[PDB]
């Protein structure tokens, strides 16, 4: 009623800045905990904080404690730290400008409706606040001089300072919370976000203008977000928006490159030769005692589909995407400085744990191939087009096991970090992030490397096959090739796993917790107090998973772009929804976090710059050994009489005598095709049967292998030099930002004169 | 007499801090210059400097001006800048230590005899000096509170501040010196360095203990050098000593590697097969219409000598020298911080000039090959063993032309820098250094790249040769190979050009200037004054050539070490003499420079880190395409029946029919050997005459080319990762240095309390 529902004290003039809750159930350890609390409350009273208790609530066995801070305490704690406040001093801000004017005219309807977005040609000064010189800062209003966030930060620092006499080593509220004496501690929200009679506050404004699905095409009011939540939350959203901005130019060139291949697919000689039914090309079986001879005309659709994923445009696109990320890094580096300026921020256990971590990483690498092979075998056995359905089933089966193993890997990393004694609090996080990221990388990217580089390459020749354990034969690729399975894997992963299931789980997880709480608790007419309302929300976890998700997503776009031009387009649609999906959680679901000052994102910059450096070698090897670019180039300039591409499929096929088959390897029935077979054909570079040295490696095997090796040498060096040049050219600091500081310092000289004046 | 020979004023209590000399010959422009001087002297008097003139000297038409500074001017100018002075506050400094104690016991006789080298367990504080708080610093003695160097620095700053009313734009003494009104300006030396009755001063101490040839095995007293000369000179000598220290461990492994090859030269099968006289192997002529057939047994000495320069030890040494420099960089980076802590230092014209510079660089690259070819032709024509003498003559002839072209390149760079307007004084030097370094690099390293990679490789086959301009045939390599000329070139260069002629010219150049001055001037009983004595010395130039010489020397050790194990040993002998050669010049020859504060060497770090990065690719290519390592490895594992090295020379030789020679290419007389010749042999991979496709590239040509290509791919990546790991592991800041600052700051808190106390 007169207390505005728990926001103020009983007298109505003291604002609650923090809330402590203890489990006072209606017993020697309980008495000891009570004595410790009482001593802590006495120390807090000695510090200079007003104290209050409430014991009459509907919830059983809970007590709430209110904390308040006076004016002199706030002044002293603000002067102790380096806190900058606005000053009455005001200065004016001091062809190419008409372009900015035109774009400002055009971009008017998309800007949000907030007070700060109004242009300001004058900016006030800012000087450290201290008790010695109070004339420089206007102290007209005490209430409006301090925001709620900076009011709660000082109280949190005071709570961290306090130590208990009984436990001299134990300091701060963290140890008390860890022991189990207290339950939780949290600041209060400003008010409601919905309601017809609700008065104006920042929560409702951010709900209407920022956290909604109907305003997905607007900008974000970053200043209000930083004012309400803090400087650690704002940098994440700024980085997300900057990352989302740079995908629009990259999502158009990929579409153009993809569309170029659809128009020129009906004039492709290699794909036209395979689909012709005038020849009678019989191929050898692909398995032992079960399969039989087939025909080349049965892979026409796969041959036609493979054309859209390799051509010179797909190499030009790789060269382009090589420089795109180098430009993005410089863009973010230059953007961070403006935000820094505007926000006024200018032994044996260790070795043993490291060895165990390497062992675990090796085992995690090992298990994935076994899981993939088992999934493929199960998918093949379940069925009995066939191939596409079998591949899709195998991928879908493997994804679930990956999802299940992620959590176990995370728990293992957490326990491994815990068993080793951490020196401080920052090193704990800096080590946990690395330990989790390595395991997530090796868990996510293992099956892709196997199909691209290792599947179907070490299998033998007809008549001399390779067996493992003397009883199992190595598997081969698809009849059309192994470039089609990679595209299906990438498409299925990117479209389903990262877009549908992830977001559905994110939305649906809190509902089960709410339902469980409702079932366990078991109407309300009187209005509950603020602390009782805030007690039913979910506590804040952190920002590590939010960064980890986007960092994992960043690797798919760059590492495997040489054979998938549509990768950048799939990420933009997800990033469009992710911003407004994450915005709602902070406003409507979680509890209010405390503010932390930061000047950079932190350790993720090094990870991004390592992935960007790693992408190039993989791109070069994928272009060299997975496609048919180099064989075509070699055939055109060495073996063609015309100078054209006639006879290329004729060139790449060998011959074999079906009468030389090993015992127990011939097909069961050779008359399914309807005619007798005497010679089958396979893909390799070996000698003909009608020769002195049959089935031997020929001279053309060695000529293509040097051409594949030289391409990597040229590509790697050229791309590395081009990537370094871009960093060299662009400066790291904007000119206007650096210019503005010098005049401010020149006037700050007279400000220093004003200090004694 | 009573003035101590010009050191003090006539009264005997004012010390001369600077000296200005004008050309007052015994005429309107002369009157204008006199008026300008007079105005400058009036401005200096307004500044607060005492002035004096002397016009009675033996030298004709010269006048000297004396400058003196009072105490209050010194105090004000010292408080204007950030100058730190010692304080009365004193603190104590706060298994592994016994090793340091033992090495201190052993290294006693090699330490110099100076006061500062005595161990000090207590170190005084240091606080900014200001007029507001003079109680913290003891002002007991005015004379001993300021050194001569810091006394002259303030006067130089005052002179730079002064501006002339008539020329408002012109400021400082630099413009006056450039116009021609004044001749020179220099501070004074402390006194003499030789003499039985000479009193003690720092010049004599540095002469006896530092700048001498009989103390070449001792340390250097860096603190006294910095106290007398400054902080810019000391860093050069510290870097030189640190660079000289790290060559001792590297000069022993090279000797061991070189000695390993001498013991195993009598069991080498490939060199034993060539020296055997049981076979009769006739080779084809190496030139048109003049040479004739020769025998393989005539290159036995060259074959035996080539063994000492390639073996697995020469690859292990390359891998070792890859990490040596990475360790050296970290060593210097960690050493700089201790010196920083101890010394209290904690539009269209531009584009046009750039294009002209690229054109000049291209032309400079072009001219060197022509010069080398002309020198080789002249050396061959002059004579008429023959080969060794001809090669030595060609190298000696080329070196002189290189020496002559260096100065023209330097002058071109200077003019090119001058024609473009520089923005400031630092950018001028930073651009001139780069412009000179690029031209010196391309001038020095051009002939080495040509012999290693391009000579004798694009020449044709017997019966189908390659001609340029339809009349000139391409040259071939030496009969034994092209690995012997590179060693002779490197040895001759390193031993003669950098060690004998350079030092002789450095010593002998000032003597010609002294003799010319003596001849032009034309005895003395009275003692000359200090300014008249200092007027006859040579002015100081700078530190760019001193750094450039050592930077150029640094490239020979690292870039071309894969085939010359004795390179690090030749540089140590030169660096031993260079220190004591350069020390004498500063003490006995040049004028006294003014002090400049610096915290790093500057732009040379980037050049060193670029050369270190560049060395790896060149090393890999030199190992792959210049030696015979890969062919031997290919022969051993693919073509040998034994499993040994029997029949390798048999493998690498082809055959040719002497009856298929082109018209005008057969030798004049084929009967010099004493018997008829029907088949000659050459080195290549081609088909035999008794085949369907004669003189065609065979299958063994393509098998070795892939093996040469894979080695580079493996080597480059492995060495790059290993080089990055070393930087990753080692921290960049010493632990004790960082630890010491925190306690000093903790006590500086009480020092701040002492400020008001
Ligand atoms: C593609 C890269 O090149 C190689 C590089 C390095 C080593 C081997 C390489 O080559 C791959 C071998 N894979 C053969 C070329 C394909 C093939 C196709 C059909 C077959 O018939 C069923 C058989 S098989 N098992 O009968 O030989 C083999
Ligand atoms: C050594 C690297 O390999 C090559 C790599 C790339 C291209 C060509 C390469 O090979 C070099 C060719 N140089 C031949 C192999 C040497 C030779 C020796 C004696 C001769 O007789 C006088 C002749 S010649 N002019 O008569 O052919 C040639
Ligand atoms: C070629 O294949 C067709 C496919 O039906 C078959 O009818 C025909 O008999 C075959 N001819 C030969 C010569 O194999
Ligand atoms: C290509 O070769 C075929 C057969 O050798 C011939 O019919 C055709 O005309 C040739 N095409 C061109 C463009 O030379
Ligand atoms: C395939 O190549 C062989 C080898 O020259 C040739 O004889 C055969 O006719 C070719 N096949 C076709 C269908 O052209
Ligand atoms: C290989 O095939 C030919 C027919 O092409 C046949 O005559 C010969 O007998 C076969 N080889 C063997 C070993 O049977
Ligand atoms: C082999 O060379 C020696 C060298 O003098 C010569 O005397 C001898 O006649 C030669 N023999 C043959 C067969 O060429
Ligand atoms: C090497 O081969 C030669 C001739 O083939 C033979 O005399 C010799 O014994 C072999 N050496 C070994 C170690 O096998
Ligand atoms: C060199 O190789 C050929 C080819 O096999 C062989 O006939 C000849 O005997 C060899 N020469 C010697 C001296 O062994
Ligand atoms: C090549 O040499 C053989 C002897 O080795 C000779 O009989 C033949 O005539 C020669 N070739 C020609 C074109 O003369
Ligand atoms: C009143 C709201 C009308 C618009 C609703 C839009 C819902 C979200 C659609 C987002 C689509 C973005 C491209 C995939
Ligand atoms: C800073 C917030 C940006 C939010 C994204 C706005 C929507 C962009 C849609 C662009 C469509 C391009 C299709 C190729
Ligand atoms: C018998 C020939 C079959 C050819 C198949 C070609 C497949 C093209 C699919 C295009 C899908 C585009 C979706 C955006
Ligand atoms: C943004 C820079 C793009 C540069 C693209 C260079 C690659 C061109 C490849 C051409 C292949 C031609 C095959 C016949
Ligand atoms: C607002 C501007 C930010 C920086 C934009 C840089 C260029 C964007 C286009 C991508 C270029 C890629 C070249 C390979
Ligand atoms: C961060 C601002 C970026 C401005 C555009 C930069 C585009 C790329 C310039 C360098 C191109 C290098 C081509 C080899
Ligand atoms: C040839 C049989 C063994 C294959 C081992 C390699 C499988 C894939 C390894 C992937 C390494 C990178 C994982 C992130
Ligand atoms: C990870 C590398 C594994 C190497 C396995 C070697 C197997 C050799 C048998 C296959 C040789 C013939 C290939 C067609
Ligand atoms: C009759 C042929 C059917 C082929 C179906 C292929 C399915 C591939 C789906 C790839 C994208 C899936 C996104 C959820
Ligand atoms: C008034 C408009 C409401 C639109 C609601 C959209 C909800 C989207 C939930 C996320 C779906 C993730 C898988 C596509
Ligand atoms: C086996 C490859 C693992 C991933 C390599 C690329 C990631 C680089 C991460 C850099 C970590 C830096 C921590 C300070
Ligand atoms: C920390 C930022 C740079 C990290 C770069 C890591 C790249 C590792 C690639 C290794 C390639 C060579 C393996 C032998
Ligand atoms: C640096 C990445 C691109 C390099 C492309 C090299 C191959 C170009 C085609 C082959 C040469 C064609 C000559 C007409
Ligand atoms: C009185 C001086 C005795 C020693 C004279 C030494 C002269 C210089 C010799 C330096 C040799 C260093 C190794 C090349
Ligand atoms: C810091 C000054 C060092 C001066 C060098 C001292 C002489 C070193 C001689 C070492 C001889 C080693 C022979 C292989
Ligand atoms: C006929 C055989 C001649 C062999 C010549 C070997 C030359 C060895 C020279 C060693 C010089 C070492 C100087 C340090
Ligand atoms: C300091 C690290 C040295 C490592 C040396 C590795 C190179 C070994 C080469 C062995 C060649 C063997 C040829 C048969
Ligand atoms: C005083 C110590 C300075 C640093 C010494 C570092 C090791 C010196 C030996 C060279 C090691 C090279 C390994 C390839
Ligand atoms: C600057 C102090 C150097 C101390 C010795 C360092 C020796 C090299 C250590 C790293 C070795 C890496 C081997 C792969
Ligand atoms: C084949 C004829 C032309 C040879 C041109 C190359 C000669 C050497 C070039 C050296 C480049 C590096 C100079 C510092
Ligand atoms: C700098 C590269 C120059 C290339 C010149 C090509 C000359 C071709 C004639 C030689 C071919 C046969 C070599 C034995
Ligand atoms: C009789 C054979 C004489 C051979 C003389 C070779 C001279 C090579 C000298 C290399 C070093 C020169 C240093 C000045
Ligand atoms: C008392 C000892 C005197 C020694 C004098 C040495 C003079 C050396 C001059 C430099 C010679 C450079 C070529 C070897
Ligand atoms: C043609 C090669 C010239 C030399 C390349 C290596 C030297 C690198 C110098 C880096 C200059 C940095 C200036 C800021
Ligand atoms: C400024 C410090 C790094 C400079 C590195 C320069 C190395 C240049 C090597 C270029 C190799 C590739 C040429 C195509
Ligand atoms: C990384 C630099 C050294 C690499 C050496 C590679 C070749 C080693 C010899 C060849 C293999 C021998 C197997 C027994
Ligand atoms: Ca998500
Ligand atoms: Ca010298």
């Amino acid at each position: 009623a007169e207390c505005k529902y728990g926001l103020y004290f009983r007298d109505g003039k003291r604002k609650v800045d923090y809330i402590l809750v203890y489990h006072h159930k209606r017993d020697y350890h309980e008495d000891d905990k009570r004595f410790r609390r009482e001593e802590y409350e006495g120390n807090l009273l000695e510090a200079g904080l007003e104290l209050e208790n409430d014991e009459d609530t509907k919830i059983h066995g809970v007590g709430f404690v209110k904390i308040h801070a006076p004016w002199h305490v706030l002044c002293r704690e603000a002067e102790f730290l380096k806190l900058k406040m606005p000053t009455k001093k005001v200065y004016h801000i001091s062809l190419l400008k008409t372009i900015n004017s035109v774009l400002q005219k055009i971009t008017d309807p998309i800007q949000p409706k907030v007070a700060e977005h109004r242009p300001q040609t004058t900016k006030r000064l800012s000087y450290p606040f201290s008790r010695e010189k109070q004339h420089l800062f206007d102290l007209t209003d005490r209430d409006s001089f301090f925001d709620s966030k900076t009011r709660s930060t000082i109280v949190y620092e005071i709570l961290k300072r306090t130590t208990c006499t009984k436990a001299k080593y134990s300091m701060g509220i963290t140890s008390l919370l860890a022991n189990g004496v207290y339950s939780a501690a949290y600041p209060l929200h400003d008010g409601d976000y919905e309601g017809d009679n609700v008065e104006f506050n920042d929560r409702k404004l951010l709900y209407e203008e920022w956290a909604s699905y109907g305003v997905f095409y607007k900008y974000q009011p970053i200043d209000l977000v930083r004012k309400y939540f803090g400087e650690k939350v704002g940098l994440y959203f700024a980085w997300l928006g900057a990352y989302t901005q740079m995908l629009i130019p990259a999502s158009i060139v990929g579409v153009i490159v993809f569309l170029y291949g659809c128009a020129t697919v009906d004039e492709n000689i290699p794909s036209m030769e395979m689909c012709d039914q005038r020849y009678n090309i019989t191929m050898c079986p692909l398995c032992d005692k079960t399969c039989s001879y087939w025909k080349m005309s049965s892979a026409c659709a796969t041959a036609r589909a493979s054309h859209l994923f390799d051509n010179p445009a797909t190499v030009f696109f790789s060269v382009f995407m090589a420089l795109w990320a180098a430009t993005f890094m410089e863009h973010w580096k230059r953007k961070q400085m403006r935000l820094n300026y505007r926000w006024d921020l200018t032994a044996y256990f260790t070795n043993l744990v490291s060895i165990i971590f390497m062992i675990a990483v090796t085992f995690a690498i090992v298990l994935g191939v076994i899981i993939y092979r088992i999934s493929t075998a199960a998918a093949l056995a379940m069925n009995s087009n066939i191939r596409v359905t079998v591949t899709a089933t195998a991928v879908i089966i493997n994804l679930v096991v990956i999802i299940l193993l992620d959590e176990v890997y995370g728990c293992i990393a957490r326990w491994l970090t815990k068993i080793e004694v951490p020196k401080t609090e920052k090193s704990f996080e800096e080590r946990l992030t690395f330990k989790a990221f390595l395991l997530k990388f090796v868990n996510s990217y293992t099956p892709i490397f196997y199909v691209a580089f290792f599947k179907g390459r070490f299998v033998g020749r007809p008549g001399d096959y390779v067996y493992i354990f003397r009883s199992f034969r190595m598997e081969e690729c698809a009849p059309g090739g192994c470039l089609m399975e990679l595209c299906i894997q990438l498409s299925i992963i990117m479209l389903g796993k990262q877009l549908i299931q992830n977001n559905l789980f994110e939305i649906g997880i809190p509902k089960m917790k709410k339902f469980i709480r409702y079932l366990k608790l078991r109407e309300y007419v009187k209005r509950k107090q603020r602390y009782e309302v805030d007690f039913n929300l979910e506590p804040f976890a952190g920002l590590t998973p939010e960064y980890m998700e986007m960092i994992i997503q960043f690797g798919f776009v760059t590492l495997f772009v040489a054979s998938f031009p549509l990768a950048p387009l799939f990420a933009l649609l997800n990033n469009i929804i992710e911003i407004r999906l994450d915005a709602k959680k902070f406003v409507t679901e979680l509890r209010r976090p405390v503010a932390i000052r930061a000047k950079d994102i932190g350790i993720w910059y090094n990870i991004l710059r390592g992935v960007g450096k790693l992408a190039v070698i993989i791109n070069a090897f994928v272009i060299s050994f997975t496609s048919d670019f180099i064989p075509r180039l070699v055939y055109l300039y060495m073996y063609s009489q015309n100078g054209t591409m006639h006879g290329f499929v004729n060139h790449t096929l060998s011959s074999f005598n079906v009468s030389d088959f090993q015992n127990g390897t011939a097909p069961n029935d050779p008359l399914d095709l309807g005619y007798e077979v005497q010679i089958c054909r396979y893909k390799d570079y070996r000698e003909p049967p009608w020769s002195e040295h049959k089935y031997d490696i020929s001279k053309d095997f060695w000529a293509v292998l040097a051409a594949r090796l030289a391409f990597v040498i040229v590509f790697q060096n050229l791309v590395m030099f081009m990537s370094d040049f871009v960093d060299w050219v662009i400066p790291d600091i904007p000119k206007d930002i650096s210019q503005q500081i010098h005049k401010e310092k020149v006037l700050m000289v007279e400000l220093f004169m004003r200090e004694e004046q």
